[PDB]
């Protein structure tokens, strides 16, 4: 059955969380720098996100972890204490087939549950997916921060997208 | 005269004056709670440190305003990138106090090799769009109800001027 369970991550999905997002580190320009991570550095991750009241939701398909959402602060400090900056990843191998659309439509109600007030996507602007993604739930482009990221001796373009819950 | 220098230890307590006035009347920084001297002191140090300058504007001996610029985001993938902040004395507005800052902040990013400055400007504040404006900085968008002070809700602009 590919029909997909969504739920709140445990410790058991660490490995696939870390699996997801070092691919994606490596692979995609979802994440700014090029930094892989460890297992530990995940568990401290999910506890703090835990601790600190910030939803990680996972889609699991024949028992396995195939992707994964969460959001935390847009910037530090009180002023912006009621937006927030989400992050979605799907594995790389079972992309363009509805996961991220689940995973974002829940993600964005519990986000309403816990009285956020804006949700926060930054996207690089080649990301023609996340866009696509995005557009669906009703974000709306805010603007482009032109060649303010780098790889590999190229400029990235930053297009800000958001939805006021 | 305006005189335009580097921020010492000993301008740590006009810094702070003219920062906790900012954070405690006005919309240009969305901080509520104060900072104490430590923490500036803190923040000047890791400037220092980070090479990231930290300017003054002197007039008739006192610190009448300052600028800096630090990292528009965490990820080393914007490390080329600086969010830029002036700051002018409420009791010295009006004499072109901001605009020889950025003036001069413009030139020590060019200076260190910076890619592209950006400002995040509360959307109404015309005055402040208008210099950065006035300095080759271009709107990219507007990020609405992004921000909260004061019992209301803020709109963010951010503006950018690539070096
Ligand atoms: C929020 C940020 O910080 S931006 C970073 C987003 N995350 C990443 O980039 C990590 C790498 N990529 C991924 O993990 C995934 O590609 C995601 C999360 C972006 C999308 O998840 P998916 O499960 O592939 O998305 P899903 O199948 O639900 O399709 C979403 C939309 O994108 C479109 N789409 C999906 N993949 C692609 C692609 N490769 N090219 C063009 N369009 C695409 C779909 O047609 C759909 O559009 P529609 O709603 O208009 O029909
Ligand atoms: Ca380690
Ligand atoms: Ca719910
Ligand atoms: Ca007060
Ligand atoms: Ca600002
Ligand atoms: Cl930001």
């Amino acid at each position: 059955s590919m029909t997909l369970l969504i739920r709140h991550a445990t410790e058991a999905d660490l490995p696939a969380l870390l699996a997801i997002y070092n691919d994606a580190v490596e692979n995609t320009l979802a994440i700014w720098n090029e930094t892989l991570v460890d297992l530990e550095n995940r568990h401290q991750w999910l506890e703090n996100r835990n601790r600190d009241g910030f939803p990680v939701l996972v889609a699991e398909r024949e028992g396995q972890v195939v992707g994964y959402a969460s959001y935390g602060p847009f910037r530090p400090f009180e002023g912006f204490r009621h937006s927030s900056e989400l992050s979605v990843y799907v594995a790389s191998n079972a992309r363009g087939g509805g996961i991220g659309r689940t995973l974002l439509a829940e993600l964005i109600e519990e986000a309403r549950e816990r009285k956020v007030h804006v949700l926060i996507a930054g996207i690089e602007a080649g990301n023609a997916a996340s866009i696509a993604l995005h557009r669906s739930q009703g974000f709306e482009e805010c603007g482009t921060l032109k060649q303010v990221g780098q790889k590999f001796g190229r400029w990235l373009d930053l297009l800000f997208m958001q939805k006021i819950l």
